């Protein structure tokens, strides 16, 4: 196993994050300098606005999603409520951090959707946050039922970029104009445009996190149920930065949160926010072969989770290509090729979207688990692990989940201890089965043994989050799993999914 990370655990200036603190030490006082200022709670960030508005700092957002603020301001001043040049003295009261407020930026062909599924998203809405939408191409006419636009304020839905619109086709467009053959996962669901991106597919983290605070506060409105990301930078982070909180929020909130894992692979540490959010599902990419692309982000987090959770295709993908504008590689007047975990990302979400429509009582996490625990385990030796995640999603299996046999065993392991649980299998074109457990500082393996007793497949990532083992065709008779402590004790839980009969002897 790899030798792990630290850790800890106090590394602020103060209340700067040190890449704030670096910054403005190579700048002069009168300078400004883009912040976010996250507070504990929300009338602490309320509180600070009479101060700040003392100082003639300047607020861009106050934000509901998270308690803080998107604030421009002088050094000079920023020093003074970072408590580094006395008028108090004193930090200012309530604050956790203050980070820099700053930019992110965004061959054999396929399409997304290679299923037919009785299932297609009607009645679930979709936010993209994104360059746009061009609700004028074929494909997404008429779905696009709610529309923001934080970089110019246009009131009317326009994408000056083809990135948000080949994103938003993959997760729900019809595929009209190739009569289906480049439909979209969720070919039913509506849309929400969500510009936060320019017309060079860049954009601040205020204006992200503005984004997400935005479909969160009309979630009713427009029956949103599902949130895509496509963006993020890959400087690896923890999940602890103002972006990811606020995805994190969102989630709890009730969206599913889906994320782009990043386009900075094949180095590990190459998670960066919103990718690290803990909560999300954040989602990897694989060629037309299922092979992990050069270039998709590996984790763990800077905190040394497992992430991605998933992988979907984000090779060439074909999908629409918004009026005036050339994204990728074109096919025709209507559609476009391109790489990316970008493309990646809104396949899982429009999956998302027909779990929902099947189980209006699924929660953000039961859909999340779903996906997990039917994914398919196309490279077995490196699942669970932080390229492939779990394995690489199955619309169908995910969304017909319920149909499945399923076993659930449950125990507790000491330090370096193990369990073993048998069970029984017939008629089995699959099965998985898929280990968590409480204590997060504990390293869990998980073992699958064939009716002979031998070993058929591991999982044994030293990064917390699961293990994932299965079999295709498994043999009948009696199988087992076992559950080692490589490190620490927890309470686990594993699940065992199968199409066969499942029993215990
Ligand atoms: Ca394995
Ligand atoms: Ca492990």
């Amino acid at each position: 196993k790899p030798a792990v990370r630290n850790v800890s655990q106090q590394k602020n200036y103060g209340l700067l994050t040190p890449g704030l603190f670096k910054k403005v030490q190579r700048m002069s006082w009168d300078q400004e300098v883009s912040t976010i200022i996250m507070f504990d709670n929300q009338a602490d960030k309320e509180k600070a606005v009479e101060i700040l508005d003392f100082l003639g700092a300047k607020i861009k957002y106050n934000y509901h999603i998270i308690p803080a603020l998107a604030v421009k301001i002088k050094v000079k001043d920023l020093l003074i409520i970072a408590g580094l040049m006395d008028t108090g003295n004193a930090q200012l009261s309530g604050v956790q951090f203050i980070q820099e407020d700053y930019v992110v930026k965004v061959a054999q062909v396929m399409a997304t959707n290679m299923w037919n599924l009785g299932y297609d998203g009607s009645g679930i809405t979709i936010g993209i946050i994104d360059t746009g939408i061009d609700a004028s191409h074929p494909d997404l006419q008429g779905k696009v039922i709610g529309w923001v636009d934080f970089v110019n304020g246009k009131t009317t839905p326009y994408d000056d970029n083809g990135h948000g619109t080949h994103v938003a086709s993959i997760a729900a467009g019809t595929g009209a104009a190739s009569n289906g053959k480049y439909k979209g996962m969720a070919p039913g669901a509506k849309l929400v445009g969500i510009k936060v991106l320019n017309g060079q597919g860049s954009g601040s983290i205020s204006d992200i996190i503005n984004g997400v605070d935005w479909a969160v506060q009309n979630k009713d409105k427009y029956g949103i149920k599902v949130i895509n990301l496509s963006l993020g930078s890959s400087q690896s982070s923890d999940g602890t930065d103002s972006l990811s909180q606020a995805v994190n929020n969102a989630w709890d909130a009730g969206l599913v949160v889906v994320v782009a894992a990043g386009n900075s692979g094949p180095n590990k540490y190459t998670v960066g926010s919103p990718a690290a959010a803990s909560k999300v599902i954040t989602v990897g990419a694989v060629d037309k072969y299922d092979v992990i692309t050069d270039f998709s982000s590996r984790g763990p987090t800077a905190d040394n989770r497992l992430k991605p959770e998933v992988v979907a295709p984000g090779n060439w993908i074909i999908a629409a290509r918004a009026s005036g504008t050339s994204m990728g590689q074109p096919i025709n007047d209507y559609y476009t090729a391109a790489p990316g975990t970008a493309m990646a990302t809104p396949h899982v979400a429009g999956i998302a979207a027909l779990l929902l429509q099947a189980h209006p009582s699924w929660t953000p996490d039961k859909v999340k688990t779903a996906l997990i625990e039917t994914a398919d385990i196309v490279k077995p030796d490196e699942i669970a692990d932080i390229a492939y995640g779990a394995g690489r999603v199955n619309a169908y299996k995910a969304a017909y989940y319920d149909n499945y046999a399923k076993l659930t065993f449950t125990g507790y392991v000491s330090n370096k201890g193990s369990q073993s649980h048998q069970f029984t299998i017939s008629g089995a074109g699959f099965v998985t089965a898929t280990l968590y457990w409480d204590n997060s500082g504990s390293d869990l393996d998980l073992y699958l043994y064939d009716p002979n007793g031998n070993q058929v497949d591991y999982s044994y990532t030293a990064y917390y989050g699961f293990e994932k083992v299965g079999y295709y065709n498994p043999t009948a008779g009696t199988w087992t799993i076992k559950v080692v402590s490589y490190s620490g004790s927890a309470n686990y839980q594993v699940d065992v999914v199968s199409d066969g009969s499942l029993g215990q002897p």
